[PDB]
RNA sequence: UUCGACGC
RNA sequence: GUCGAAUU
């Protein structure tokens, strides 16, 4: 229903102009804390008007929308549009003392994006931009969205979902794997609060399909060990797994391993030894047109949650299957409503820009990682640190 | 790579 | 390549 921003304010969802005006008035839910109060802009068009306007917009929005005050932006010019010359300005910036780097790429050069991006994820919060894509017409839409994600990557919290703290899971784990070609894959596991904020993330190395279940288990254990070490008193009595991704087909073996992993985390006191949990498969299914937030039951274990398209009335359904749960027959229906509601609230959380993705954050954010992991691997960049664990570097 | 959507 | 980004 509403987004919680700063100073105790809440603004309706589904209205980006009201969210922006809200941030100008009250601030974000959390301003990032900075060490230098300095950010670098790195580019190769020193007399460019578009870059001039870009700098001045970033400067005024950072202060006025984001309430990050007195930041200095320093500029660094590179003079050849290739890896070693840009990297050299990047290095100059990092030696200067900066909280993050905004890097304007020159043209369209995919190997160069992945090479530079993998070096920076490893170093310092960064936000790329394309010189060719700038225009006066779209500059304000462009900077508005760009800063939602750069503020997050600097450790800020734009807005969180307003949810009933008595309803839903204590934590939600988005987990699964994504195949990056026909043989190789990586596992992921991400812990969320019910308010849609990411608490911790782990990704496995790239492995082969034969190694899927082995790394699925360990990646999930690492992410919970991580969450628990930085939240020792967060009791988990209600736990939900959101399983997603193009991964090997292996559903019974996979459910058995997920069940085992929760039984080991109980033994190790990472969750309650009487935790109530459900393991769910979330799958995007083919769109359709009515010629909603609606919950459809297809069988006692298969459900559909229908959502407007984030763009006849077009609908993007999300399939939801309960593959395992330890719920009582009595609790059952009630729990089904809560878990479906929660999936709907999470589908409204997106720190990539102002517009809702209408896809659950637990499904969406692992897709964003996958794109980077796949292409870094393909273009031979630097493989992707408690900093990367708590920060949404993939946005 | 601000992002999205279409068409091929 | 074709639009679009308060009001989805
Ligand atoms: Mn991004």
């Amino acid at each position: 229903l509403t987004y919680r921003i700063g100073n105790g304010a809440s603004v309706p969802i589904s209205n980006t102009g009201e969210l922006i005006k809200g941030l100008r008035n009250y601030g974000p839910y959390e301003v990032p804390s900075l060490k230098y109060n300095q950010i670098a802009l790195i580019h190769n068009n020193q007399f460019s008007s578009l870059i001039n306007q870009l700098k001045s917009q970033i400067s005024s929005k950072i202060d006025e929308v984001w309430h990050i005050h007195n930041i200095n932006i320093s500029e660094f010019i590179y003079d050849s549009p290739h890896f070693d010359s840009i990297k050299s300005q990047v290095d100059n910036a990092i030696d200067t003392g900066v909280d993050g780097i905004m890097l304007v790429l020159p043209e369209y050069n995919t190997p160069l994006y992945y090479k530079l991006k993998s070096y920076l994820i490893n170093s310092i919060p960064s936000q790329f931009m394309r010189y060719d894509i700038l225009s006066n017409r779209n500059l304000t839409f462009y900077v508005d969205n760009l800063l939602v994600q750069f503020v997050s990557k600097l450790g800020g919290k734009p807005w969180i979902l307003n949810v009933d703290p008595e309803k839903g899971s204590d934590i939600i784990i988005g987990t699964g794997a994504t195949r990056i070609d026909n043989v190789n894959l990586f596992c992921f596991a991400m812990v969320f609060k019910k308010d849609g904020t990411m608490l911790w993330n782990e990704i496995s190395p790239i492995v082969t399909s034969s190694e899927y279940l082995t790394y699925l288990k360990s990646t999930i254990k690492k992410v919970v060990y991580g969450f628990k070490k930085s939240n020792p008193d967060w009791d988990v009595e209600k736990l939900t797994l959101h399983v997603s991704g193009k991964r090997p087909k292996m559903k019974d073996g996979e459910t058995k391993i997920l069940k085992e992993t929760v039984e080991e985390l109980k033994k190790q006191e990472m969750v309650s030894r009487d935790v109530k949990y459900a393991i769910l498969h979330l799958n995007e299914t083919h769109p359709f047109w009515v010629m909603e937030g609606t919950k459809v039951k297809l069988s006692s274990k298969r459900y559909l949650l229908t959502l407007l398209q984030p763009y006849v009335t077009p609908i993007k359904p999300l399939s939801v299957e309960i593959v395992s749960d330890n719920w009582t027959s009595e609790e059952y229906y009630h729990n089904v409503h809560e878990i479906l509601d929660e999936i709907y609230y999470l589908s409204k959380m997106n720190w990539r820009g102002f517009r809702s993705r209408n896809l659950p954050v637990t499904v969406n954010y692992p897709k964003l990682v996958a794109g980077i992991i796949a292409n870094v691997n393909r273009y031979g960049g630097y493989p992707i640190n408690r900093s990367l664990q708590t920060n949404p570097w993939f946005l």
